[PDB]
């Protein structure tokens, strides 16, 4: 598993689940091509986006719905959505409140 | 001042200082149109980026350069760059202070939205 | 003035109003007397602490309440508080602006050191 | 596991090796009474700091030395330490930088 995102829910205090992303790689014109999709488990976390043979170099973006999940929730929130833009083992990780998020990456041999 | 932009250094406790941003609007064909551009001053700030007339109903992306700010200093980030896309002004104007916090491996965005 | 505090509030993103906090030094024998305390004005922030005569060289604690602000919304948080403890001016004096951010679950706290 | 600690390195992009930490419960009289302690492995996480039977309802503090962990890399810290205290599964995580850290708390079923 080259790449796993885990999402946490900070007004909760709990995984974020069922949050929807899709990961884009960069083309050589500049656009983001789609690469790899999922939602998170119960448990926050979506494993199995991309294989070791298939995760080349490159720039790639994991947009996550954030919206979506707020709302299912009833709650408002302030962005459309949360990205994360990268050169490229990772895991990325997203702690998620209406008003505010933070990414981070853990890098591993 | 509708439109403000704080950003933070978390290695050095500073504010983080000539940080270049750019701002778009989503069109009307869904593509992002450039809106405003601009960079941090000695206080971490960007201010003057748009007007209350300018600033309309619509979908906003501020893309901030954390890329090109931690290579000046030596560092080799994870980030390209850090990015707050946002609806703004739909239920009338508002004013919106957006902070960002850095560092190497992780950015925090909150926003302060006043009427 | 060498010490500020700044809250926010990351569910309303608004300003955290009227967040009290105490500051403590920590004394020649070790335990924390009493230094300083306030609340958070309508723009989340609190001055006039201290004073560059008074804020010697220390470890000082802020102790930030905010589980009160929180139940004070009808929300049961995590924590009892946030506590930002750091050494203050041990290589002459600096100016301090601790900024912390706010959800019922978690809370990030970020200092910003001047000279 | 009714509770563990998980700590991040935002610098470097890492777990946090080798963080120690002690656990405080608030007694009586007002005091902090040590409860349990421990080191982050390499995976950056603690566990096994205490059992269900032994975990009752309480104040509780996590002292984590988050200065000896910046000192052991060279780099001048802000904090003396990263406190999360909190009325009580708990996972508790701490995500590090030089002059910031962040915590959030994981509660399941
Ligand atoms: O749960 C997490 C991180 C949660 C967290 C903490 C602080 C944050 O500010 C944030 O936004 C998220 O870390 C998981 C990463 C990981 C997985 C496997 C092995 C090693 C490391
Ligand atoms: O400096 C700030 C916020 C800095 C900060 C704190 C925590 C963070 O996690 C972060 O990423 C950034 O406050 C400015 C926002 C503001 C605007 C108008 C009125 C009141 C407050």
């Amino acid at each position: 598993c080259p790449l796993m995102v885990k999402v946490l829910d900070a007004v909760r205090g709990s995984p974020a689940i069922n949050v929807a992303m899709h990961v884009f790689r960069k083309a050589a014109d500049d656009t983001w091509e789609p690469f790899a999709s999922g939602k998170t488990s119960e448990s926050g976390e979506l494993h199995g986006l991309t294989t070791e043979e298939e995760f080349v170099e490159g720039i790639y973006k994991v947009e996550i719905d954030t919206k979506s999940y707020w709302k299912a929730l009833g709650i408002s929130p302030f962005h459309e959505h949360a990205e994360v833009v990268f050169t490229a083992r990772y895991t990325i990780a997203a702690l998620l409140s209406p008003y505010s998020y933070s990414t981070t990456a853990v890098v591993t041999n």
